[PDB]
């Protein structure tokens, strides 16, 4: 049971029961499924993303600032904030991606087009193919920094 990467978990020092995906780092209160077998994964997918660079990205620079100085910690803080804000319904992925993504793909509301495996940085790729159409990732780390991924196709 439960699609690839999912497992029921619980918060430490707390009792909240939630479902976590080890591949996408995504969290949610709703059970990820309610049968299909040998389905596998998509041969190709289309995703959008929001990148938050920190002082340790392979390129600590973006169209937002010539020199990124924030730390990973601070970058993760910014990420969780955007996710929380997206999940609450106070903001939409597209608008936050266009405003605060350090990836030049911001001009296209964070849209990266379609790609297959072997095209994106491994950790990014792995999350992308573990997502189902319409699902958003949790904090995903790469050399570029930390991302939030939304699969659209």
């Amino acid at each position: 049971k439960l699609p690839p990467g999912w497992e029921k978990r619980m918060s430490r020092s707390s009792g909240r029961v939630y479902y976590f995906n080890h591949i996408t780092n995504a969290s949610q209160a709703e059970r990820p499924s309610g049968g299909k077998n040998g389905q596998g994964e998509p041969a190709r997918v289309r995703c959008s993303h929001l990148l938050v660079k920190h002082s340790q990205s392979r390129r600590p620079s973006s169209w937002r600032q010539e020199k990124i100085t924030r730390t990973k910690e601070e970058a993760l803080e910014l990420i969780n904030g955007y996710i929380q804000k997206i999940k609450s319904g106070e903001e939409d992925f597209e608008s936050l991606a266009s405003q605060f993504s350090d990836c030049s793909s911001a001009k296209a509301r964070g849209d990266l087009g379609a790609f297959s495996r072997g095209q994106m940085q491994k950790p990014f790729e792995d999350a992308s193919f573990a997502l189902r159409t319409g699902e958003m990732s949790g904090p995903v780390f790469t050399d570029s920094g930390i991302h939030i991924i939304l699969r659209t196709e």
